[PDB]
């Protein structure tokens, strides 16, 4: 699809057998999901943004279905206010900006 | 232009007679610029994101030239780590997401 930006670019995703809504975020290097039940091992990590840093859990090779496109990659889980699909997954679904 | 997301979508902007680089950020409702010398009055404001909240100064009707497209709107100035062009200005230059 083509998506204009008058509203937040939210899409439905399926991850870990669960359905969530997430923001397509060209300003996010990484994908960061609200606290949720993901299976497997992980590695602690810190990420920064506006207002400071948060500790997250880093899961690799996680399958996400993003508005019907499948992608595999790193997903961070932690105290984010909104589910964020970052560039590590946006490139996998062929997402571009256009103006 | 069409912009892929393998790298940060940075563009050159001109604001207040100054040249800066800024991130085209579909995940940002607002435009937030690193501390910089803007003229005029303002109103204090708080914004939130990953890692918490920051206080910014809100300037309205600011002219920004974003990769050669002119836009006028609200610009926030404060302790952001990166210059962010948010959706309030992205809609004005006709920016879309495509996948
Ligand atoms: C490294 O991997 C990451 C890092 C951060 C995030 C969370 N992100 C993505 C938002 O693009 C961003 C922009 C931003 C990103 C990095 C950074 F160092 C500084 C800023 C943002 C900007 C403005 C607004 S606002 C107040 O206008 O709504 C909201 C969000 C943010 O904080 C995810 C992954």
């Amino acid at each position: 699809p083509q998506i204009t930006l008058w509203q937040r670019p939210l899409v439905t995703i399926k991850i870990g057998g669960q359905l969530k809504e997430a923001l397509l975020d060209t300003g996010a290097d990484d994908t960061v999901l609200e606290e949720m039940n993901l299976p497997g091992r992980w590695k602690p990590k810190m990420i920064g943004g506006i207002g400071g840093f948060i500790k997250v859990r880093q899961y690799d090779q996680i399958l996400i279905e993003i508005c019907g496109h499948k992608a595999i990659g790193t997903v961070l889980v932690g105290p984010t206010p909104v589910n964020i699909i970052g560039r590590n997954l946006l490139t996998q679904i062929g997402c571009t900006l256009n103006f």
